[PDB]
DNA sequence: TTAATAACCCGGTTATTTT
DNA sequence: AAAATAACCGGGTTATTAA
DNA sequence: TTAATAACCCGGTTATTTT
DNA sequence: AAAATAACCGGGTTATTAA
């Protein structure tokens, strides 16, 4: 059967939380204290080597008050029919079942009065609902819960694994083999994985993802990850560890966006920001996964032009039409753009750059809910609104009259030329500019 | 209310022991392993910090089998009707006490299936007798035995103390202060003391003593002690020698150290008395169970107001340890001659005749553990090694040079003795006390 | 002033090595013993906290014999006349400096008589050449080598850092943050870095490279590196495969992992390029000393201004790596017909007709480390496993269905393939590039 | 060879000490800190495993100031002729031996600059006198001092032992066997023994004794101990660890003083007081060993009477001539004491107590000269001035008219009747009384 | 009846006869 | 010269005689 | 001389003919 | 219906032609 819920009330970080669970569920976050204490919350209920020591003074919320620790595990237990897992758990709970028709089962922990005798006194109780919970009979040192479940903890009989930080003293090619053996191998059914490395998250299927937030209220969001899956997961494996992911389309934009972010603050990686190269203008294949994850996508797009196939003389918009499909709206009409054949070269592109503003001026109301949503659109490319902000400083580097002419020929080659000569006082006006609000929305400040 | 018996059946040394206890138990012996495992048996019965870990494979007897560990305590409450502990312990049992007419109570430990799941498991059972033992109810991690008793273990509610080796890093005046503090204050009511030092047993009264043995069968003797600084070192020895003089111990230390220097670790001890009295020592040592060996010398005494009328002191002094009637007085007329030398020499020839026609009285003396000479110890030493006395004294009579000043010329012997010399002291039947101390 | 050589003679892995060094130098390899013992060989020469303990039995080579341990550091100070560190070195050498025309300096360690007194003993010795080596004067516990240098060892005056494994308990952004700081700051002038992570080698300039081998003779190559995210993972391998496609790496991650999953620990690596350019990679890896293997495919391009005039780009991209002269253009006339499929099918026969009578050019291509196919990789994949493509695709022509979706139908072959299938791929001459990844 | 003297200047407790030390040194005292620092001073001079770590900040005088730690050892080298250790030390110091005529040799230590480089820098120097000290040549890690001396430290070539606390985890007969292995066995020549137990001092000959005082200035008393020896050392083995020793004569006088001393304070066992019972009126055999030790003797005696063996009618004083023999003075003349023959029993003793009081009246200058020295004399018997200050409370427990007559018949048997029941208010008036001034002179408070 | 020395045992001394 | 012999001291134990 | 697309290579999408 | 075919986007490399 599957896990359903856990209700950890008065443990050392939690107040009243209901984390939804599943088999094969993976824990990540920015804090290590909450990811350690969520595994010790499972060790205090299902493992006797932690349950035999009792509760100390430290694991009562902060250190005291509201002295009733409850950990309640939910495991449903109404699959019946085929599997031997449900039979091997229903054959031992026969004094604590209300009927053979209930659909939720309860494994409840209780602990009271740490102020007297300096002991936690864990009482375990079985039942089918929160009314009429009946305590677990056990003769000596061993409960009737401990005969059934088995807990194996890893840090460098129903079996539940608990793995904390396995990539420390592990090779980076071995983590992909461990990512195969955790998920597509049928040996492991019930684990609770805590990790920090993206190579353990390459091959995932039927997996609930618990993200632990960096704030002190330690609230968790549980999302199922259901699904070329491998290239969709390998590029997004470093973006699963970030709440705020900027989606840029090319490698030369990341060269400027690394330096502009590193000249302002080193702590954008510490806050949870990430730069993701899409490699093209295909943004819909990532946000269908990030809608299910709930990761806040930030999208920067540039609009372009295209002649129609069977129609000559009218042009079909590319960037506004591909921004239309991310919201699922009705596509706009085609705009007749005329180019005379006697003028070619740069001046056809120079007239089409002014046509890119002339298709932007009367479609500003379309951008009025685009930029109100999480998609941002430029006017020609990134190389022109780079020139509209710091273009008085680009002339001394290139030693040329028109730096846009020098940059559109070799695109990625001359973005290296902007790296080796910049100042810390330079390029702060492009940081606070309104045309680069995606990098404001990444850092959250 | 006070403890009566323990029944530790299948523990890691014990096989079937019924060890009688009381309050203020004191454990000594030549093995530290059996005393540590006795205190571990009390920790697996009454302490939750050792009960929460369970039994290992090594906690059973040998490496495997005889897999039913019983540690059963006997409390013997009866009805004392004024003490607060008995009313409290009959208040917390409630349903597991069968009647108010019963007097003996049981706390029973069980352990089964060590070969399955690699766990010993401890099951605790209350009851008024060995039949109809009922399980102790407990809700979570806490038994109802844990709400009654408290165990404090010392190694450098109802309170039980367990003290193992407190004289390591402790001054001896602090050992005497701990000795009066253990048996004077009312806070130390229940303990199980394990020690090696004689200074912790100076003040001692109303004390059960457990002497564990050096053998592997780990059987022990329990003796109640109810009522001198050198007698406290004799409590650590099963077999002691009762001698009269400080000059005798100088010879019996040199003769024992030239052959067998490890007689002290086997369990032997030499106890100086300082006189010919032995009835004050064996009346204590019979209650201890300590096997006494007595070497004494017979003497004679004249009467009062009579000349030539004598009685015997040393034969009647051995007779007073039995309870038999005294001997008749022996009359002898002594010649005048040399008073300093030959008047003693007539009495030494008379005392050999007195020992000759009272040999059948000595036949039940030396058959039991009291041994007796015929003149003194010095002529019996002169009959053994008198061919070696004249080569180091340069005198015609070495008994004459040594009877006047005894201790000052006894160190003239022991500074020059070879390792080959005095092998005949062990092989004499006259000096069988020094072989009876060894036990061969 | 910057280092040029070391001579670690009889240390516990080394027999006779003369390892060239420079500043900011980086050690990597497949053994951690051979990278720990290099930093301990520097700590035994230049750090007093390891030199004060002496040599043990295990610090010599093998368990015993070859009993003269020499660690010799070569400075090559020359005459720089402006820097602070050369004058700070030469002001305190004093009497051991021979003349001002000398350019080579020595620090010679010695060790003798390990079998006597259970002590290794370390004797330090300055000098300008290997003849006339004079001892370092030191009055008490402190040498005159200790007044010049300083060693700080990192494990989670003239200052030498020694860093061993810093990415253990370090975040992946912090490795790229540490990667610039070793090579732009003036504080880290002299270090010896040991690592396993590719993120610490992103920013890298003016760096001697020490690669230790997996063999037991622990010989190493000293290569200067002077001047990309996937290329930093290719620095930790000797045999790398240079492929064009991301869909092609999906094809070689099934064939390798169904037979030999331990190819990554042996020292193999798959490097995507993203295009048919290879001259930007092997011009870098010639200075790296990394043995490249290149798999490429030949193509043809019509020339501008003419109809039916073609030239061969795929042979010229193999010609430019060796520096030979280009080939001449060919003429072929192709009819109209079906332009999507049947126009390509005549070009495949013309490409095979080109590949038939240019085989003597390919005879030195495949004799070098560049490998060429016949039309494309998906069509001599059809020569290997084309009898098994019709089970999964259920199509008449599987390469008609595969060329229109190069990546979209490759996961159908990856997701449905047995372990017995694609085992004959390794013994083709067409797919013989993947055997030199393993090295068999 | 023969050690002479050490000179430890600026080490952890010492300021300027010249502690005379021969072969077979035995160290006792009330502090373990100064004995451990004396053995670590010998380890910082002659052991390379302590010299390779150097001096810290903590092993200067307080923690700083007087920045020259100097340990100078004298061995004096001038036995010549026969022994091979003298030939070994004159064969290894072939350079720094100035002549073969001077009879003093030095092994020095120097260290400076604790505040610079945080390192002690021990420099060792050989010399024949304090002028012209010469550095020891050593090639690498090993000095030329380390080839000669060998140091073995025990805590549970010239071979020098250092033993600290060996009686922990040993039997008492093993301590007697270890004393026989140390002193009368010729395996150990040079040692520095530190101990707390009396059983390691039973067999003892040719031994320099260092007593370390309990005060902070750590001054040491250096006395050579030369000598029935075995029972004298068994009597004095618990008295060598005490600086104030009371010399009493009986066990009844011991158990009188034991309850009275324990009801005031338990501090006197911690301070260093000890009651040594003799077993008779022989005191000259104890003070001849305490004069060589320097232990101050406190002596309680009682004066008696004896008839002369050759003259009838004149009595010879025993207790006054016994006190005269301890000072070596001229013995006083005999006093004619008349006893009629018809008066027998205890009626003779009642006049004999008055005749002893009449002897004590006219020889008051002699008892004043005795009590001006370290010997104390009673009026007649301890029981009479027991009765003179307690004996109004001795009639309520004996239920007798005369408690002196009730106690002189059973001297020990009725002495334990005072032990089991006395209040703590009792025997405070006699504790500052002048007749029991030895009991106040034991503790010195 | 009830204490007070003759005698004995484990040790120590000190000045007076004694051959 | 040097080797006893009484008379005490620090502890116990009878037992006859004085009281 | 000197840039500007015609072709080629490693990936992706979306409307328009086409049989 | 479903199978190509242009025309762009994110990167590189020649090479003939307009300029
Ligand atoms: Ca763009
Ligand atoms: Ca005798
Ligand atoms: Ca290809
Ligand atoms: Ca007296």
């Amino acid at each position: 059967m599957k896990f359903s819920n856990i209700t950890i009330k008065n443990f050392r970080n939690f107040e009243k939380v209901n984390i939804n669970l599943d088999n094969k569920n993976v824990i990540f976050g920015m804090n290590d204290i909450g990811k350690t204490n969520f595994l010790y919350a499972l060790r205090f209920l299902l493992d006797k080597e932690i349950r035999k020591f009792g509760f100390n003074k430290s694991d009562y919320h902060k250190h005291d008050t509201s002295k009733k620790i409850e950990i309640i595990l939910t495991l449903d237990l109404s699959n019946y029919e085929k599997d031997e897992d449900t039979k091997k758990l229903i054959s031992v709970v026969k004094g604590a079942r209300t009927s053979a028709n209930a659909d939720v089962f309860y494994i409840a922990l209780e602990s009271k009065y740490d102020d007297k005798e300096l002991y936690g006194n864990i009482i375990l109780k079985w039942g089918s609902e929160l009314d009429n919970l009946i305590d677990i009979p056990g003769r000596g040192n061993i409960n009737a819960l401990d005969n059934v479940f088995k807990v194996i903890y890893i840090n460098p009989k129903i079996v539940i694994y608990l793995i904390e930080e396995p990539e420390i003293s592990l090779h980076r090619s071995m983590q992909i083999a461990l990512s195969k053996q955790l998920f597509e191998q049928s040996t492991y059914k019930y684990f609770f994985l805590s990790t920090h490395s993206p190579e353990l998250l390459y091959e995932m299927d039927n997996t609930r993802l618990i993200r632990v937030h960096s704030t002190e209220k330690v609230v968790c969001s549980s999302h199922m990850y259901n699904v070329v899956k491998k290239k969709l997961n390998k590029a997004l494996s470093s973006a699963l560890f970030a709440e705020r992911v900027l989606l840029i389309e090319g490698p030369s934009e990341k060269i400027l966006f690394e330096k502009v972010l590193d000249e302002v603050e080193p702590e954008y990686e510490l806050n949870g920001g990430f730069l993701l190269e899409v490699g093209g203008t295909y943004f819909n294949h990532y946000v269908c996964t990030l809608n299910d994850l709930g990761i806040t996508h930030i999208i920067k797009t540039d609009n372009d032009l295209k002649s129609k196939k069977g129609k000559k003389g009218v042009y079909e918009l590319l960037g506004l039409n591909r921004c239309l499909n991310l919201l699922g709206r009705e596509n706009l009409d085609e705009i007749t753009i005329d180019i005379p054949e006697d003028i070619k070269g740069k001046k056809k592109k120079e007239r089409l750059n002014e046509r890119k503003k002339e298709i932007f001026k009367q479609y500003k109301n379309e951008v009025g809910e685009f930029l109100g949503e999480r998609i941002y659109l430029s006017e020609i490319d990134l190389e022109n609104d780079l020139y509209s902000a710091i273009g008085e400083s680009m002339k001394r580097i290139f030693e040329n009259e028109d730096p846009v002419h020098y940059l559109q020929k070799s695109k990625l080659f001359n973005m290296v030329e902007l790296v080796n000569n910049l100042s810390t006082k330079d390029c702060f006006d492009v940081f606070e500019h309104e045309k680069f609000a995606c990098l404001k929305e990444l850092v959250g400040s």
